[PDB]
């Protein structure tokens, strides 16, 4: 038995059918999905290191035989992955990011190679063998990785290309009545070298298996290539049809009822382009589809036509004559229970959630999705970058030696992959770029994929980010280019070198449209800088936006040995090599909860951009810009409200109107709102929101798109702080209003046991705090070295080395004041020569308890600090907060756009985000006052006064210390709470995206400083 | 020249002289449809107060010039002297400008990429004849090719090394003196670009065509360039797509990217629609007009004192080769995915033979005429004494496609 | 083979481009079972190697060894002075040193032959022939693999043994004192090399 197919570098073998579209045809078809007979073998039969893998007496390919008895076998659902939904019975997922989980020895794979045998009986109608049927086709939409197929004991062929469709001709093997299909699927094969995507490795038949009966005189393939150009009225549509069919198929009729087209071609030679008047164009904003069909007497194909034209003109990427700005996400199918198995209802909801957060584009990272996904993108309205199934990233470390992208033995395989990618999906209007794959270096074979795509389909440009020098791509694409480098790309007065380029190559990349195919890495708490990237897009026409990495966390639902459910990540399944929680890098959590970073994205990319100002003596003035690609603002209403300390005083609505009716795409307007006089006391805030007037398929009426605020407050009245007091000799006070002291140590506040305040500089490190890829921005001008920073350890490494997680408190002195107490302490880590002095002055001032905390660092501190704050230890029944300040969600210095100043309230679960790896979360900024609740009932109020510089503190409320949080790899690993902890922070460090991307931009980075908190504490 | 949205073609005129007004100058305009004059006229160069004064600017709206429905429409305006002087005839041109007014392009529909077949290779495809897949004749004449070429006969600047090279760093740094580096000719010779060898990987029939895959590389080099030719008959026309896909290692300026055809010595002239009338290169395009042009061998190529690269005609729509005085072969070229058009040169010797000759009289008696169809040429710069080629005009390794249609003229 | 078997294998770590080829030639020669193992590394290996050897997995009741070579205690390239070439014997407990943190221990150098015992009863004999350069192999017998030992902070943290393991080493890296002091002196440091083991295996 010949098992050379396992390591063959070619595209596949056997009775292969030429690649064609996935089409909605009325041809007879049946699904082979269901529960198949299944067994898992630990190795591939017939390989040298698998001498006794099969039961005694079974031949290497005996499983294929109709006589084979599989009566005792288990069954497995198809489609599924065998490592999912089976409680580990057939092994587990393995997560790697870049590293291959096998030696880099192409085309060879390991002896330990889980091999799944699948066996299915099915009936074929006798009618399918009548002369009305020309051929019988067996279709696999997705199998990981290589597989061999037998029907009624006859070998049919071998497939490769895990996320690519493959059809085989089973005309001669099938019979009327009962038939047998046997598929043998290997986890590892030569194809695994081509499939090193950053995701779980998940073997099995994970997409549909179907049979189709090809009608005699049917249409094998059609491509209705559409186009659109502007007229007066609707505009002019074009169809340039390609019909793949036998001569017996003619006459063929194209019908588009709504457009009144009914054209009959009597031979192949009559098939010709058509121009259609009064056609409304397709775009992501307005996804106008026209129902059409192409039919012969024997077969009818239904297509939905979206008329649109993609053109690059110099450095502009145009669709329908207008520049497209991509506000996209990288997405692939992911489900904590099902893996990469498609579910239409789930996909629809996923895309609806995207639309609700202002996403207008999807990059299919890094392979084609289930074909049905493209129907949803056409209907719901997303620009799509459809990416071929190719990633050889693991060859980078060894300098790309033997990289399949430049090795001739792999060339046929790579071009075949592009051909199958393009042919399957060429009919969809949502697709505006083809992409060759991801992070596979460069080579003649990649250039050959691009040459093929160009020869086949001139309607869509070719994208590939590994083409750094722009040798064969139509757009310049980068991932995680810093703000300085991206600025350098967009501007027209820079000849600076770009990544991997000499000066001529850099110049030529600047002649093309630019996109970030991956940016603002969303892992954990973050990302910062989304606003900086958007400001570049505002400024420089060459920059066309980008695609966030990535849409969803890929957690795998599982249970602890004691039955506690959790979302597992890399390494939780006993992997030898793995990349830990790098698979948890989404804007949306595994249970579909949007993170604060997604609300931040939404606000920053809002299609209706709002500005507020108050001209001297004028009325509040609203600036409105419609930044849309095509749609006017008639669907949008602008709702305003003024609040006096959070409570609505007046409200109204205004239409988004320009010089001639609704504000047009690309048009700006200003509007004077009513006069809104300041409340004489307290704060007065104007908020304006752009909202949808009516419901859509994906959102309710009144769905907000974005907002802006303007502070209209009366001039501030600074509160009267107690005069600094000289300490007195003699007895310390015990009782100061709501506070009680035991020998100068706080023991209670407002009837409840409390400890504190305790200085804290530690925060539970974010994933970004643990990153060290880009350099740090501290030690140099961030605009140098292409914005790549200065090579340096992670923030977490320097924090731990400095002992910031283990500060000790030493009391220097305690003294009475007139109606108060002064406590002076000093904080320092064991074995450190650096310290922070802290002074607390508690004073009763007109029956109010005032607490001033002065924090004065020693001189020698030379690293970023995570926070500057004080911690209070509270009863566990303290479980909610209300505050007036920025909200309603957590916010950090480089992530403030999606906050409003108002009165907010939240329980502990609403305050803190359950990131897959426990970390800093829950900080509320710019706080005027906070009130802690004990099961909904108000307990303690803290009012905070701004410091000399006008800065206000923030707060967090947690069930565990920052130190306990940092030590836990998963939420379920945290101990049972013994306190609630309130942190009042003078400062927090920014978020950045250093887990994969730029460090925190210097303006938002926390460096050692002296800080003062000025608090008043009262019972609520 | 510009065309304001909804307006007429608008001519901006600046008199940049030191003292004299523009009264001696007349501005003549013509509009050409595929190179043939469709309308013309002339306007005076006037400002706010009579003739345009030294240091004054003005704008003039010209007559409406509707685009021809098919093909290309080009406006040219030339400033010329009204009257003869002691040193020039009346009508002497001072300088010119063009504006493309063409109707939206109608792209030719190219043949679908085809799967190779088992079985006999075709012997003839339209005007082409093959012997076991090797081209042997075109339109009744013996012809060899296409053969990939990267070498060009180095210019004096390609041989210079005084200023540094611009490639390795931001050209704005180091006072624009570049990075110390060998001459381009030195690195090209060291890479073996003058002695690329051709190896056939495979040859296969297509339905009404032939596909030939080749690989080019120098002796003792690890780098290569794959080339694929798809010859297909499409509606009676012979179409030829040539995809050139370099390997990953290449790290030098390339002199050109093109293909060479070996022709009878009696192929002695060309006509073309594209940039001309003279040779032009990426950093030397200002004195060109897009029009119909024609030249013999001696008019095509400049007899520089040391034989070197000369004669490239850029931005070619089509060319027609003349033999023994009369039209013989027509090549139509379609722009690539990025809208780029190829160029051509016609020579009596190969770029290797030219590079070897110190003087024109040292070249051997010709045995062929050679047509180079170039997807790209390196710029000229002035590195023999001065700056290297400015990076915007410098050729670095890239994949290119040529899309040609070949017919008897 | 004529009266034998040849096995060719390749060893490599996941995500590595480096490898080590190994060939085993098992041949009966005049009623004796001979085993030649040729270990031939790939080109790019650029680090010190801990050892070059082969491991055999044995029943847990194999719990002692006798040998003729250097002893009676463990010895390493830069620590040979307190050894004598003689016939020696030891139980598992006498072979291996219980260092506070479990680590490499128990290597016996310059071995002519070894005999493995099960509860004092001799079971297997292995005779080793010197290689082309005159070098002789050594051996260790352990209750856990080197990987399991490396993973344990204290002896009591090791799992219940499921095998005894015999390692036959062509080479061991030296000891030095780099925890606080000079690295292994270069004369005694192990760098990548091809090695051969020439063994004759018989019932004891
Ligand atoms: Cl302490
Ligand atoms: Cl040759
Ligand atoms: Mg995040
Ligand atoms: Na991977
Ligand atoms: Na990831």
């Amino acid at each position: 038995a010949d098992v050379s197919y396992l390591t063959d570098q070619g595209p596949g073998s056997g009775r292969r059918v030429p690649a064609r579209s996935w089409l909605h045809s009325d041809a007879p078809a049946l699904s082979l999905n269901g529960d198949w007979r299944f067994r898992l073998l630990p190795a591939a039969p017939g390989t040298a290191g698998a001498g006794s893998v099969l039961p005694s007496g079974e031949t290497v390919e005996g499983v294929a035989a109709e006589s084979y008895d599989d009566a005792a076998w288990d069954t497995l659902p198809v489609p599924s992955h065998w490592v999912m939904g089976q409680d580990g019975k057939y092994g587990r997922p393995i997560y790697t990011n870049v590293q291959y989980p096998f030696p880099i020895d192409p085309p060879h794979v390991p002896d330990a190679n889980p091999t799944g045998d699948f066996r299915r009986r099915f009936d074929v109608p006798a009618q399918w063998f009548e002369s009305t049927t020309a051929a019988l086709t067996l279709r696999f939409d997705g199998v990981e990785s290589r597989y061999k197929v037998w029907v009624n004991g006859q070998e049919i062929g071998v497939g490769s290309g895990s996320r690519l469709a493959q059809e085989f001709d089973v005309s001669d093997a099938l019979r009327a009545g009962s038939n047998l299909l046997v598929v043998r699927v290997h986890q590892w094969s030569a194809a695994s070298y081509l499939e090193d995507q950053d995701q779980w490795w998940l073997p099995g038949i994970f997409r549909d298996v179907t049979l189709q009966a090809r009608p005699a005189g049917g249409i094998t393939d059609a491509w209705l290539r559409t186009g659109w150009s502007a007229r007066s009225g609707a505009g002019t549509g074009t169809i340039d049809p390609e019909i793949t069919a036998d001569a017996t198929a003619f006459p063929v009729t194209l019908s588009v009822p709504e457009l009144g087209v009914n054209v009959t071609w009597k031979s192949a030679e009559e098939v010709a382009p058509l121009a259609l008047e009064n056609v409304e164009p397709w775009s992501a904003e307005v996804p106008r589809l026209y129902e059409a069909s192409v039919s012969s007497a024997a077969e009818s194909i239904s297509v939905r036509l979206g008329f649109r034209t993609v053109r690059i003109v110099g450095d502009q990427f145009l669709v329908n004559g207008r520049r497209v700005v991509f506000h996209g996400v990288n997405r692939h199918e992911t489900h904590p229970d099902r893996g990469r198995v498609f579910d239409e209802a789930g996909a629809r909801e996923d895309l609806a959630l995207m639309k609700r957060f202002n996403v207008n584009a999807i990059r299919t990272s890094h392979y084609p999705p289930h074909p049905r996904l493209l129907d949803l993108a056409d209907e719901m309205g997303f620009w799509v970058i459809l990416e071929c199934d190719l990633e050889t990233h693991g060859f980078e470390a060894g300098g790309w030696v033997e990289n399949p992208s430049d090795v001739p033995a792999w060339r046929d395989a790579l071009v075949d992959r592009m051909e199958r990618t393009v042919e399957r999906d060429k009919n969809h209007p949502s697709i505006v770029m083809w992409s060759l794959g991801n992070e596979s270096g460069t080579g003649s074979n990649l250039a050959a994929m691009a040459a093929w795509a160009h020869a086949r389909d001139s309607s869509r440009p070719v994208h590939y980010e590994g083409d750094y020098t722009g040798a064969y791509t139509d757009v310049y694409s980068r991932m995680y280019s810093s703000i300085p480098e991206t600025d350098s790309i967009g501007r027209n007065d820079s000849h600076a070198l770009l990544l991997g380029c000499d000066s001529a190559e850099s110049a030529r990349q600047r002649t093309k449209p630019f996109i970030l195919c991956e940016y603002v890495h969303a892992m954990g708490n973050g990302p910062g800088a989304m606003d900086q990237y958007e400001a570049l897009v505002d400024k420089y026409p060459r920059l066309h936006g980008g695609f966030v990495w990535e849409w969803r966390d890929h957690g795998i639902r599982t249970r602890t040995a004691e039955g506690m459910e959790f979302f597992a990540y890399g390494g939780d399944f006993g992997e030898v090599v793995h990349d830990s929680n790098f698979v948890m890098d989404g804007m949306v959590l595994s249970d579909s909860t949007p993170t604060p970073g997604l609300y931040e994205f939404k606000q920053i990319v809002s299609p209706i951009r709002l500005g507020l100002s108050l001209p001297a003596g004028g009325k509040p003035t609203l600036a409105v810009a419609n930044l849309r690609h095509t749609a006017d603002a008639s669907d949008v209403v602008l709702r305003w409200r003024v609040e006096h300390d959070g409570a609505v005083a007046a409200s109204g609505e205004v239409a988004a109107e320009g010089s001639d009716g609704p504000l047009r795409a690309g048009e700006s307007a200003t509007i004077a709102l009513p006069a809104m006089p300041a409340a004489p006391l307290g704060e007065t805030w104007l908020t304006v929101e752009a909202v949808l007037r009516d419901a859509t398929g994906w959102a309710p009426a009144g769905h907000p798109l974005g907002a802006v605020q303007l502070d209209l407050s009366a001039p501030a009245v600074p509160t009267r702080s107690p005069r600094p007091a000289t300490p007195l000799d003699g007895a310390l006070p015990v009782s100061l209003g709501p506070a009680t002291f035991d020998a100068g140590t706080l023991v209670s506040l407002a009837g409840q046991p409390v400890s504190g305040p305790r200085l804290e500089l530690w925060r539970a490190p974010t994933d970004n705090d643990r990153g060290a890829g880009f350099g740090a921005y501290g030690p140099g001008d961030p605009w140098l070295n292409s914005g790549r920073g200065v090579p340096a350890p992670s923030s977490e490494a320097v924090w731990k080395q400095a002992g910031l997680d283990r500060l000790t408190r030493r009391v220097e002195d305690v003294a009475a004041l007139p109606d108060g107490i002064r406590v002076r302490t000093r904080y320092a880590a064991a074995d450190s020569t650096h310290s922070v002095a802290v002074e607390e002055n508690w004073q009763l001032d007109g029956g109010e308890l005032c607490l001033r905390i002065d924090i004065t660092p020693s001189a020698g501190w030379n690293l970023v600090w995570p926070r500057i704050g004080v911690r209070w230890d509270l009863p566990t029944d303290v479980d909610g907060a209300a505050w007036f300040g920025a909200g309603p969600r957590e916010s950090y210095p480089d992530s403030m756009h999606a906050t409003m100043v108002a009165r907010h309230a939240a329980s502990l679960e609403e305050l803190n985000v359950p990131y897959a790896r426990p970390q800093e979360t829950g900080h509320r900024s710019d706080v005027r006052w906070l009130e802690l609740d004990r099961a909904g009932a108000p307990w303690l109020r803290i009012d905070a006064e701004p410091d000399a510089a006008g800065r206000r503190p923030g707060f967090s409320l947690a069930r565990h210390t920052a130190q306990e949080i940092a030590a836990a790899g998963h939420p379920h690993e945290l101990p049972t709470p013994s306190h609630s902890y309130l942190y009042v922070d003078a400062a927090q460090h920014g978020l950045g995206s250093r887990a994969c991307g730029p460090d925190v931009w210097p303006d938002f980075a926390l460096r050692p400083e002296a800080r003062t908190l000025k608090l008043r504490i009262s019972p609520a």
